């Protein structure tokens, strides 16, 4: 939709057990995207099987999912132009070894198991995430007023 | 309850559409409090009507009520000792002229109707807005694990 | 004038050698008010004993006045509600001794003679200064969409 | 020249809208190079033509002034080594998706017509732009204390 | 000494642990102190038993000393003007809660027994402690080409 | 040693001098290393040329020798799985020109003579300088409480 498109962030427990919530919504917010959703959860396993339903096959599938019900997390949506490819870029690879200094996981950690956040990989991938953990009546539409000195 | 003690903050919409979010939650995250609910809503008419019942009889409750209903805020409850009046002095007096440097108003606000964040003004006016605000699952039990570092 | 109301800051010689200039700006803008003239300048003696005439009398004026024409300072006009009195707190007491942190003097002096910056004294004086650093044609009137979420 | 390339930056509207000010001259700071002029301006559409007159002959071009003149522009000149090229590389690509997390851009920006800063291109453009936007005698030389720890 | 008087601080158990030593450093660092010493060291009991023996027959001097004995310290040498009574200040009141915000344990503490880091409470006791923790050989002399521009 | 590997890193006579230690630290402790040695020092030439051995035929090897004799640098130790190759990406390319927005040298510095730190090459490297800089007694164990939101 443009620059009302959409993704999914979450602050996985190792960013709310490390005090770095703050630091992860102000990048969003000084880049310019507009929060339309945001709340702390204890996701259930059974929300989460779905949510990495693609990753079933996967070795470390079981104890991502045990990881991510183990403590909060902060589920978010943004919007913005371009918003699902940005924020890849803000947090950085998924392995931080291989994520640069500036991005969140080049700045804030070392190892793929503990890597902050997660985000939608693709504008069809936030759809389904966005729809799983919120419901319609949680995402706001509010008139922002920066919009005017971000887009022309 | 002590080091359970707990506090209702909302950042008010001049704090969401300037991009304060983060930079707010950085300094209770800094500080040591514990997060255990947090979401974006838009408030209605009727919860402010009687989060701010005891403003009922004053001339600005009214515009108080608009205002707090015309757009996104952040709903928040912080966990720790003394959490209640620490809160209080870190945000700063209501008036900003009166709030020093270092404070949230004092740093971010100059003018008392467009000051940033509401923060609850005593144990007993937090519990009555937690629940107003909050359902007892939207309240997170977790292990902090920094609390070994900041209670004896 | 109300929030028309205008102050003179000047970042003095040893805030531009110490590279604080965008740190005591960032504090003004962070704050809410609106900056209206800026310029780097190497000031006269003229100048800066009509600046500094009521402190003529004074043992430091020599030293003063020697001083802050030694190298570039950055003047500024800002504006906002009682953005006289409000700078002025910012700033911190003159001695920095007696400036407590999270003021610019608290954080970032040691001494009375480098003290970081200049701001007015009073509405009176900052008409005076604003005039004598200022012609009208550089002071800039914009519309600030900033004033909708820091004024009623 | 060496150690004595000069730069022309201008703060874009935007820049100044979104409070952005101090951050960007705080990097500039923070890398070492030397401040050499710096005013607030509300440029004519006539100045805005000659500087954007490689540009005559694309379809943004009419925009471009038109946006560059609604509002007040923080124009500077920057000195150091290699200045030029560097102060590209800290701002970012001109297109912010493709300036990455780190640069100024990268970090505050979304859209290409909203990317907050100039700098010119190279040592040839700066010296027009620093001719056009300035006066000799705004240009200041002076004895740089931290160059001892900059440059060998 | 003037200038040259010194004050000890050292940042305890908590701060290392939570992460707070670079920005306890650079709280010092910024104000325009010159650090003189700084080592990472594991205190005996037997070294805080004299370090805090005015406190000898406080009921807290036990788990005091444990504490501080329980993991590394940053041991630290800070020179300048009235270093001993502005590093209190700076630091903040022994109980958090009495400490106002931009102080660091206004800012980043909640309880007395996990208050981050310890400060020389007077001339006489930084003597003492300077030469307790570090030998006169550890303590560097060195030309600090900021201070012309912190004193006068 | 995986998660055990340890490097050696300095900062320059520049990076103390321009007060950017803690800002350094700052750094290594929010990317999640942990501290195990940590001390300022004045290094004689002797040592420094065996530290540079590897470079004793280049042409600079005379000056640099000397400029890291000629003023305190602070000796460190970081602990953490991949910490070599990982500092070294923080710090930036050896020539700060090449050294993008977010490392320590992309950010700070400008010529390669004046590139604020040093950090091992290698595992070998660092086995080496932490040898040559360190006594064993100086290397601390202690039990890291974030290491669980580091590491799986
Ligand atoms: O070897 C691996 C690869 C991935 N993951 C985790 O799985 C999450 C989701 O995996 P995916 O490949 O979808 O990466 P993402 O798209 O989240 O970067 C990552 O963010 C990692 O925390 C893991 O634990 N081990
Ligand atoms: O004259 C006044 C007093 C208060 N308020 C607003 O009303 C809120 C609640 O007022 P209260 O007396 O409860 O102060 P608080 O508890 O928020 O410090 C404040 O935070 C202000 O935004 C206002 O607009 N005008
Ligand atoms: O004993 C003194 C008093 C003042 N000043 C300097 O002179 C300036 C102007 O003095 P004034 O009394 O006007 O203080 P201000 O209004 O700047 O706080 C101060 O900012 C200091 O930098 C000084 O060097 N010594
Ligand atoms: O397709 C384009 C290209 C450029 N610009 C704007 O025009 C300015 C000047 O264009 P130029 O190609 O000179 O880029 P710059 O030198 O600023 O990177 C840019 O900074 C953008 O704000 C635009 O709006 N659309
Ligand atoms: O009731 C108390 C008083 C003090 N302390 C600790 O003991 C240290 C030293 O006490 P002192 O009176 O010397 O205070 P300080 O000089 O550190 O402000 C403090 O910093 C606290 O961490 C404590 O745990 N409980
Ligand atoms: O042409 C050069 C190359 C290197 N150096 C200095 O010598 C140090 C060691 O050089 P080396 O190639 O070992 O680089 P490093 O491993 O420190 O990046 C560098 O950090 C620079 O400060 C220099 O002055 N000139
Ligand atoms: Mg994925
Ligand atoms: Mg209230
Ligand atoms: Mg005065
Ligand atoms: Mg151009
Ligand atoms: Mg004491
Ligand atoms: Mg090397």
């Amino acid at each position: 939709t443009g620059a009302h498109e959409r993704t999914f962030l979450a602050v996985k427990p190792d960013g709310v057990q490390r005090r770095l919530v703050g630091e992860i919504v102000r990048r969003f917010e000084r880049k310019g995207f507009k929060l339309v959703a945001l709340k702390l959860v204890q996701a259930s396993e059974e929300l989460l099987r779905e949510h990495y339903a693609e990753l079933r096959e996967r070795p470390f599938y079981g104890r991502l999912v045990k990881y991510m019900a183990s403590g909060p997390v902060v589920a978010m949506v943004w919007q913005g132009l371009d918003v699902v490819r940005t924020s890849r870029a803000l947090i950085g690879a998924t392995n931080p070894a291989d994520a640069p200094p500036g991005t969140i996981r080049g700045d804030f950690c070392i190892e793929v198991g503990k890597n902050l956040i997660h985000g939608s990989d693709s504008v069809e991938s936030a759809r389904r995430e966005i729809a799983l953990w919120f419901r319609a009546d949680e995402l706001l539409c509010w008139e922002d007023s920066a919009g005017h000195w971000l887009y022309e």
